[PDB]
This record gives C-alpha cells, sequence and structure tokens, in this order.
C-alpha cells in the first residue's frame, strides 16, 4: 500500500501541524499553520475542517487519519491535474475559454474534422453561462458527468 519512504514523508508532513508531537492535531494547531500561510479561520471554521477527516470523532486528527485522508487527496490531484493539463491545451489562446474555433482545431488534431454547426452544439449543449464557450468549471462539469 505504501513504502517507508511514503510514510516518512507522510509523518514529516504530519509533524509540520503536531506542534507539540503528542500524536494528535487539535483544531488549535490547525490555526496555526493556517495562520502561518496568511488565513485566520475562525474556531468554527476550524472544526469543520478537522470534522470533515476525524473519522473516530474524538476531536483531534491523528496519523491513521491523516494518512487516509492525504490517500483521498493526492488522487484527487492526480484527477485534477488531468482535467486542467487536457483543458489548457484545448485553450490554444490561453484566455481560460475554449472558443469553438478553438475545439474544432483541436478536434481535427483528435481525428475528427467537424462542421461548425457540430461544434457549436457541443459548445451549447455544455455552455452554463451562455457566452457560448466553455470555461474550466464547465469545461469539468461535462467531463466528469
Ligand atoms: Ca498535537
Ligand atoms: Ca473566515
Ligand atoms: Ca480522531
Ligand atoms: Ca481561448
Ligand atoms: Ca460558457
Amino acid at each position: 500500500q505504501l513504502t517507508e519512504e511514503q510514510i516518512a514523508e507522510f509523518k514529516e508532513a504530519f509533524a509540520l501541524f503536531d506542534k507539540d508531537g503528542d500524536g494528535t492535531i487539535t483544531t488549535k494547531e490547525l490555526g496555526t499553520v493556517m495562520r502561518s500561510l496568511g488565513q485566520n479561520p475562525t474556531e468554527a471554521e476550524l472544526q469543520d475542517m478537522i470534522n470533515e477527516v476525524d473519522a473516530d470523532g474524538n476531536g483531534t486528527i491523528d496519523f491513521p487519519e491523516f494518512l487516509s485522508l492525504m490517500a483521498r487527496k493526492m488522487k484527487e490531484q492526480d484527477s485534477e491535474e488531468e482535467l486542467i493539463e487536457a483543458f489548457k491545451v484545448f485553450d490554444r489562446d490561453g484566455n481560460g475559454l475554449i472558443s469553438a474555433a478553438e475545439l474544432r482545431h483541436v478536434m481535427t488534431n483528435l481525428g475528427e474534422k467537424l462542421t461548425d454547426d457540430e461544434v457549436d452544439e457541443m459548445i451549447r449543449e455544455a455552455d452554463i453561462d451562455g457566452d457560448g464557450h466553455i470555461n474550466y468549471e464547465e469545461f469539468v462539469r461535462m467531463m466528469v458527468s
């Protein structure tokens, strides 16, 4: 499941939070890590963050809990990065929007020679804000559906 080196890496990450090395991250120690990086969440906000990760409902995060989450997160990241890469290719001019001209061009490079009507239908179907283009959120919402 994990190598010793992965474990060690994860333990080093856990230690950043576990300011006192007691084997748990509290809402308070989370507050320290958030603050050091420029956020100042309320105790209510910290409690939600801990509650979302705290499996045994004991109020703090232990290493198996942290390890479990970071496996989740690292999957999510590999999913996301792929969606983002693909979007950026589709958006040839980098402007955050995939125009129909871009979509047609890249489809031609993917083996499909489409008409303007066909590509306009693809865009209509997926467009949410009405602008006749596809932004990242729109792009993701279609891809994962
Ligand atoms: Ca601690
Ligand atoms: Ca806040
Ligand atoms: Ca716990
Ligand atoms: Ca574009
Ligand atoms: Ca749009």
